[PDB]
């Protein structure tokens, strides 16, 4: 009785052992392949932030957590994951084709990457809707936003709750919060990208409803190219924060993450520590959302509104 179809999770892709990185970069820096030393260096985060194999797992956790919760909180429809990556195998094109040979003709595609932009979400989704018309017979509805999802709060305002209950009395009252997430050339502004709107919203949202009077929001792991890219970047926001208002702790919540990706590992745990342990003050970075099961479950209402269930 059950219609079957596809769900297609998208995302920025990992590579699955040291020696993919040369390319998986290349890739992301578009063709150029990086310096032997900063081949070098990267590996060595890697090796850093506990190394590169569970990395990828994570995303497949994700995918075939999501397919299977999908499929028992409701009857009508039979799910089928179908991992779609920008950086690496498997490409989007391929997922999408995948299905197609599968015999599936509707699907639904989410980004894990809960905010929206032209660059990078917008990019996925018209990706793999023109892989499909190419081959026919073969439809994707494409979630484009979920941050907003009531679910998806409620997991980093306790998280929050949590970290900001463990304070010592001292730190509670002079702490900040700092939401985040993946920086973006400025240039998206002439598009009307609402990916910063979005991302302030976040912020507005888990402060609000974890009690959290003052917080402030930036941006990170930016990539280099001559053009301007948004800010201000983690770092400096942190370290500017306290000589304005000396805190006694920063609890970083990079929500445009959802998991233990190089971006939070090293770029929040030690590139935001190294600025917090300089200036004397408390690092603090609850639990990405990973595969947990309140992460699903959020996940999981996201793709069925979206189908109107
Ligand atoms: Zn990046």
């Amino acid at each position: 009785s059950r219609k079957k179809m596809g769900l297609l999770v998208m995302a920025f892709g990992t590579p699955y052992k040291e020696e993919d990185i040369e390319r998986y970069y290349t890739h992301i820096r578009r063709g150029r392949k990086p310096e032997p030393e900063m081949l070098q260096d990267l590996k060595d985060r890697y090796e850093a932030i506990g190394g590169i194999s569970p990395l990828a797992q994570i995303t497949e956790q994700q995918a075939h957590n999501l397919e299977q919760h999908l499929n028992e909180i409701q009857d009508e429809i039979t799910f089928k994951a179908y991992i779609g990556l920008k950086h690496i195998e498997p490409f989007i094109e391929d997922a999408v084709a995948e299905m197609h040979k599968d015999g599936i003709t509707e699907a639904v595609s989410i980004v894990l990457a809960p905010h929206f932009s032209t660059f990078s979400v917008q990019s996925y989704n018209k990706r793999a809707k023109e892989e499909a018309e190419k081959l026919g017979g073969l439809t994707i509805t494409s979630v484009e936003s979920w941050y907003d999802e009531p679910k998806f709060v409620t997991y980093w305002v306790d998280r929050v709750k949590e970290t900001y209950a463990s304070m010592p009395e001292d730190e509670r009252e002079n702490a900040m919060l700092i939401v985040s997430a993946h920086s973006l050339p400025e240039k998206i502004k002439e598009f009307g990208d609402p990916y910063p709107d979005q991302l302030h919203e976040s912020a507005k949202l888990i402060a609000e409803g974890a009690g959290v009077s003052e917080y402030a929001v930036g941006w990170q792991s930016e990539g280099n190219t001559p053009d301007p890219w948004l800010g201000p970047d983690v770092q400096d926001l942190t370290r500017d924060l306290f000589e304005q208002k000396g805190y006694q702790a920063f609890v970083y919540v990079p929500v445009g993450f959802v998991a233990d990706h190089l971006e939070v590992l090293y770029d929040n745990d030690y590139e935001c520590k190294v600025v917090t342990d300089d200036i004397g003050a408390s690092y603090y970075r609850p639990e990405m959302p990973n595969a947990k099961p309140e992460f699903i479950d959020a996940l999981a209402t996201v793709v069925l509104k979206k189908l109107g269930r």
